[PDB]
């Protein structure tokens, strides 16, 4: 019932990223959180190869899987490309993955 302290340290980045907020207080995660099922965005799936959300990413840290930080990251880093890939480079999806992203990487070298 208890967390390794890397389970502790996996759930500090996890959580920065879904609470980070812009300057007048959105929280950029909020797309990303979960995606639609594939009876509800066949596109998606058939466009891109290995979907990807944070709840998904969740039910790994908490349950057991990441070895390390950066093994979650490339999680988060592939999920993140899935949507600059699925949507447009102007879209709003877009920007909040890129600025997501550099936070998950700001978050890290900070350990
Ligand atoms: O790449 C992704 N793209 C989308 N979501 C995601 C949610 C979690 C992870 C990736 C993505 C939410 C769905 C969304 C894209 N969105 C779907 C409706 C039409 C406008 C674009």
């Amino acid at each position: 019932k208890y967390m390794t302290p890397m389970q502790q340290k996996l759930n500090e980045v996890y959580e920065a990223v879904k609470n980070y907020t812009d300057k007048r207080g959105r929280r950029l995660s909020a797309i990303f959180l979960r995606l639609p099922s594939r009876s509800e965005l066949p596109d998606y799936y058939l466009t891109i190869k290995k979907p990807m959300d944070m709840e998904k990413i969740r039910s790994h840290m908490m349950a057991n899987k990441y070895q390390d930080i950066d093994s979650m990251v490339e999680d988060f880093v592939m999920m993140f490309n899935n949507a600059c890939t699925y949507n447009e480079p102007e879209s709003l999806i877009y920007k909040d993955a890129l600025v997501l992203h550099k936070v998950l990487l700001e978050t890290r070298r900070d350990l």
